């Protein structure tokens, strides 16, 4: 996350931190993710697709820091790596850029919600904010694109939705960006999400209800002007979500 504020776990409770073991033993940190339910988290499959051994990945719940062992927090192993059957990379846009980790603990068992804790709504069906709309995402991302080391604490900001029509401005992403993706940045291009944000959340307020309403997938650079921070539309992947989750 480029600009935005540091933070801790007890306000993003949702937040997976999601890390991958090497040959040898060393774990680096790979993407962000959303708890939905007990046992799943949501994130992007463009996180996994060159790695597609769940044995691999460790996931954190009630993580805040990205080498400290948080007070509260949960560590688990992946049961299920759920990759969208669609997914591809263009030059830029990232196609069905969500995947599913079905999650366990050593004990066999799913997420215990606790006040670090919690799974975040999912949206409706054609029912996301209209553009304007104030959103905000968590990750451990890049503060700054010439960085090679994430920040330690996790990060935060807040971003307004861009409309299709605009996203798909010539000086924008063009016929790249899809009704299936979102577009968000701020206004000022100082505060975006960044490299090691994907897989992470854009959490909309909507109806006084906190939702799910995107997953930080592709851009071009961090804070670019003109260049939007651009989300997988989770309203468009319930039927997909419904099916590999029962
Ligand atoms: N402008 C944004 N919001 C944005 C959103 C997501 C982004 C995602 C990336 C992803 C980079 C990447 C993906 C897979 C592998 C690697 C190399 C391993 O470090 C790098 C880079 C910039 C991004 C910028």
């Amino acid at each position: 996350i480029i600009g935005g504020e540091f933070t801790t776990i007890e306000n993003q409770p949702w937040f997976a931190a999601i890390y991958r073991r090497h040959r040898g033993g060393s774990v680096t940190y790979v993407c962000g993710g959303s708890l939905i339910s007990p046992c799943w988290v949501i994130s992007a499959t463009h996180c996994f697709i060159d790695y597609p051994k769940k044995e691999d990945y460790i996931v954190y719940l009630g993580r805040s820091r990205l080498n400290s062992n948080t007070q509260g927090e949960m560590k688990f192993e992946v049961e299920n790596l759920i990759l969208h059957k669609d997914y591809s990379a263009d030059t830029l846009a990232h196609h069905n850029d969500i995947a599913l980790l079905k999650i366990r603990s050593k004990e066999g068992r799913c997420a215990q919600p606790s006040r670090t804790i919690q799974t975040i709504a999912l949206p409706s069906m054609y029912n996301d904010p209209q553009f304007g709309t104030s959103c905000e995402i968590t990750g451990f991302g890049k503060e700054q694109s010439t960085d090679y080391l994430y920040p330690e604490q996790l990060k935060m900001t807040v971003v307004k939705l861009i409309s299709h029509r605009e996203c798909q401005q010539p000086h924008y992403y063009g016929s790249e960006v899809t009704t299936k993706m979102l577009c968000a940045a701020d206004p000022q291009w100082k505060t975006d999400s960044c490299q090691g944000d994907s897989g992470g959340p854009l959490v909309c307020s909507l109806q006084g209800r906190m939702t799910l309403t995107g997953i930080v997938s592709w851009g071009r650079g961090c804070a670019l002007k003109d260049k939007p921070g651009v989300y997988t539309r989770v309203s468009h992947f319930l039927p997909w979500i419904r099916s590999h989750t029962k």
